[PDB]
């Protein structure tokens, strides 16, 4: 696995997130679930905990957008870049943005929001890209035949634990 240069990481174990807005593709509940599951993935292997906020600034601000969306990294329309997030830190750092120009499905027929959310969150916590192809943190998304066979690789776990340690 690889972490970001300088090894930036949250200096606290309890992070707040806030789904700023939703995609029209899925009902609010399918979106909420996808992100709770997303975070749960990391919560299970570290001493990290998360609480949701509806107002103000959360550590991880989550939102769906297209093309120019208020940052130095515009989305590219359909395909290619699906979403992007920022390594741990203040302000925009830690936030995750999802290209709403994709078709967010809750399965593998389009772009699965659960998986993408899971990968991007890996970035919000300090994990960069892995060279292992079976690792969630691998550079490219790929159509999983099964969402029921998904699990973090020992690599993704090794990495997150090297940063926040194992769960107490
Ligand atoms: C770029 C950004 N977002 C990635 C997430 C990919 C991912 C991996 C594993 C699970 C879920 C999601 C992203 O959007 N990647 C694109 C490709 C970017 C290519 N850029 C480049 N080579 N310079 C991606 O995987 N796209 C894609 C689109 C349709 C189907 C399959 C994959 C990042 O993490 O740095
Ligand atoms: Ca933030
Ligand atoms: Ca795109
Ligand atoms: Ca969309
Ligand atoms: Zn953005
Ligand atoms: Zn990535």
């Amino acid at each position: 696995f690889r972490t970001f240069p300088g090894i930036p990481k949250w200096r606290k174990t309890h992070l707040t997130y806030r789904i700023v807005n939703y995609t029209p593709d899925l009902p609010k509940d399918a979106v909420d679930s996808a992100v709770e599951k997303a975070l749960k993935v990391w919560e299970e292997v570290t001493p990290l905990t998360f609480s949701r906020l509806y107002e103000g600034e959360a550590d991880i601000m989550i939102s769906f957008a297209v093309r120019e969306h208020g940052d130095f990294y515009p989305f590219d329309g359909p395909g290619n870049v699906l979403a992007h997030a920022y390594a741990p830190g203040p302000g925009i750092n830690g936030d995750a943005h999802f290209d709403d120009d994709e078709q967010w499905t809750k399965d593998t027929t389009g772009t699965n929001l659960f998986l993408v959310a899971a990968h991007e969150i890996g970035h919000s916590l300090g994990l960069f890209h892995s060279a292992n192809t079976e690792a969630l943190m691998y550079p490219l998304y790929h159509s999983l035949t099964d969402l029921t066979r998904f699990r973090l690789s020992q690599d993704d776990i090794n990495g997150i634990q090297s940063l926040y340690g194992p769960p107490p």
